[PDB]
């Protein structure tokens, strides 16, 4: 079984895996909606009873299942708890990671494509002070590179452009992930994760000196880092910071799994994940929140600026931003780099999110890496099409897998690896080889804490929580997906059989 290289390689593919567009998109949203500092409290606490442990968890039994050469959940899961209903509970780890793939690596097709035309000088031409004959265009801009729907009808129409540039995007990871893990995702990693944090960097530095008669970056730091206690009782904004932290963390989507599952036996995992996680975190709050919300408030003025974080989900990063730049010398180049460093992001998680079909398709239909690579990214690449032309589509398969998905099946595996294979096990499978040893307290976090906090929140919000009727369209296919996948399971368990009798 491949492993990887170095440490710092582990370090950093771990981090890239983590550090992506929930990072730069989707957290400066989340946060600005919930009244900015009102947020990062919950967000801290889930930060610490769940991001972290659940980090561990997986950690753990990524490197348990690698030991014995399985890499999927469906496998580990039966490893954990020997029942059929382990390796169908399984399936959610191939599961959620394509449906979240199959998106994930449209929008980060986005990033590549208007890193491109940015580069070029093919952009919009706003006419040099009224806000919305500055916003118009881009929101144009955006509108025409996906195809937002001008009827009735929902239906997207994507530019060619739009469409090649998927296509290569998908070549790309496909370049990568075809190298194997050592050769291809750690060698890459070494290189993007510089490369992203001298460009967030750099930005960030830009962003910081923003003023106008609107105020400047400071007065979004403030938002940002400003407590508000009144907030505490809102069921609403600890799930949205806990969703955050899950999907962050790339909790519950089973890649951190995946990838732990080519770490040594041996090798520690305390340290390491710890690491990954703070990179991820401090990715997050101070380079990712020091970008698009600072400006925005310095352009715009808070109140607007909130308004423009609940307007979408890419209103602030692919409209908002790139405009208040254009407004500054050198300000499309600026864009270039912003959605270049979105294109890295994104890619080094996608990598991240395909690896785990690939590493099913390698440990139990014995597929060589390059036939899986290639029927994943036929998958992925076939399945887009739904996220491409349907409008919504998107955002059914977020919901379902990258929301309600992530944190069903981290309570399950919690409840798998923590109380049905064992507390104590668990414990000593997650300390051995540990450079250093995870907090008595944790232990208690993990068998009582967690698991409460989690259920509570499931409960609360599917109890607290009106679509038009072609989300049955998304819903039926991706259940599709699922069903497909459990036969691939079923196939699996048989060749073992198979093989197992003829041994
Ligand atoms: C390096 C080659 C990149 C240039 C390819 C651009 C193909 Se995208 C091109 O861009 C225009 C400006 O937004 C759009 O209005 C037009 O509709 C679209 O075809
Ligand atoms: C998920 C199923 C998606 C397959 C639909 C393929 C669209 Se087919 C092709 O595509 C263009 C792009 O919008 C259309 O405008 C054009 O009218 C149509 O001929
Ligand atoms: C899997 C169902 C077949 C889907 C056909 C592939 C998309 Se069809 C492809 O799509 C581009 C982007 O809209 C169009 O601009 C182009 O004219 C059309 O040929
Ligand atoms: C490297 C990025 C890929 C660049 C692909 C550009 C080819 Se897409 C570009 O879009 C125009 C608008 O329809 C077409 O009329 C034109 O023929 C076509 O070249
Ligand atoms: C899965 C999402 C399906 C949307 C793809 C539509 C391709 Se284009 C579609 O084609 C129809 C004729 O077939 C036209 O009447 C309709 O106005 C047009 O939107
Ligand atoms: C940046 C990573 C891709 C994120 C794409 C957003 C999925 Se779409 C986004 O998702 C929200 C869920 O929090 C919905 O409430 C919101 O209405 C929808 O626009
Ligand atoms: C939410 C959990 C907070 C994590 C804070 C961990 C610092 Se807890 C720290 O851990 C040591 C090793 O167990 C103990 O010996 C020491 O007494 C205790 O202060
Ligand atoms: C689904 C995950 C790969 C998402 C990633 N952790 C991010 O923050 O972008
Ligand atoms: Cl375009
Ligand atoms: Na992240
Ligand atoms: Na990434």
């Amino acid at each position: 079984r491949e492993h990887w290289a170095t440490r710092l390689g582990l370090i950093l593919a771990m981090a890239g895996n983590a550090v992506g567009l929930g990072n730069f998109l989707r957290f400066p949203v989340q946060a600005a909606e919930n009244g900015g500092g009102a947020f990062m409290i919950p967000y801290i606490i889930a930060f610490l009873l769940v991001g972290i442990p659940l980090m561990w968890i997986e950690w753990a039994m990524g490197r348990y299942g690698g030991a014995q050469g399985h890499g999927t959940t469906p496998a580990i899961f039966y490893l954990l708890w020997r029942n059929r209903f382990a390796k169908i509970l399984g399936v959610f780890g191939l599961w959620i990671p394509l449906v979240v793939a199959i998106y994930y690596v449209y929008i980060e097709s986005w990033t590549l494509g208007f890193a491109i035309k940015f580069l070029v000088g093919l952009v919009p031409e706003p006419p040099p002070t009224d806000p919305d004959s500055i916003l118009r265009p881009f929101k144009e801009f955006l509108y025409s590179y996906i195809g937002v729907p001008k009827g009735d009808e929902p239906i997207l129409k994507p530019s060619l452009f739009a469409y090649i540039v998927f296509l290569i995007t998908m070549f790309i990871n496909v370049s990568i992930l075809i190298r194997g893990i050592s050769k291809g995702i750690e060698r890459f990693a070494k290189i993007a994760m510089p490369t992203l944090f001298i460009l967030a960097v750099f930005l960030v530095i830009r962003v910081f000196l923003l003023e106008t008669p609107n105020g400047t970056a400071a007065d979004g730091l403030n938002f940002l880092w400003t407590p508000d206690f009144e907030k505490l009782k809102d069921p609403g904004v600890w799930i949205a910071a806990v969703g955050q932290i899950f999907f962050t963390l790339s909790l519950g989507f089973g890649a951190i799994i995946t990838y732990a599952s080519y770490v040594r036996k041996d090798q520690d995992i305390v340290l390491s994940g710890l690491t990954a996680a703070t990179l991820n975190e401090k990715a997050e709050v101070i380079l990712g929140g020091s970008i698009s919300i600072p400006a925005a408030v310095a352009f715009f003025g808070v109140a607007n600026a909130v308004a423009i974080a609940k307007a979408g989900a890419f209103n602030l990063g692919f409209i908002t931003l790139p405009a208040i730049f254009s407004q500054t010398a050198g300000g499309t180049f600026l864009g270039f780099l912003w959605f270049f460093l979105l294109f890295f992001a994104g890619l080094t998680s996608s990598i991240a999110i395909m690896q785990p079909m690939i590493a099913f398709l390698e440990d139990e239909l014995k597929l060589s890496r390059k036939h899986a690579v290639l029927w994943t990214a036929a998958i992925v690449f076939f399945s887009a099409h739904l996220v491409m032309f349907l409008n919504k589509s998107l955002d059914e398969m977020d919901f379902w897998a990258g929301t309600i998905g992530v944190v069903f099946f981290g309570l399950t595996e919690l409840i798998i690896f923590f109380w049905i294979f064992g507390a104590d096990k668990a414990w000593e499978e997650i300390n051995r080889g540990g450079i250093i040893k995870v907090p008595r307290i944790y232990y208690y976090v993990m068998r009582y804490i967690t698991p409460a906090f989690l259920a509570v929140l499931l409960v609360v919000w599917a109890r607290e929580y009106e679509t038009h009727w072609t989300v049955w369209i998304t819903r039926f296919y991706i259940i599709g997906l699922f069903l497909f996948l459990t036969f691939l399971v079923f196939l699996a368990e048989r060749r073992r059989n198979h093989e197992s009798a003829g041994t």
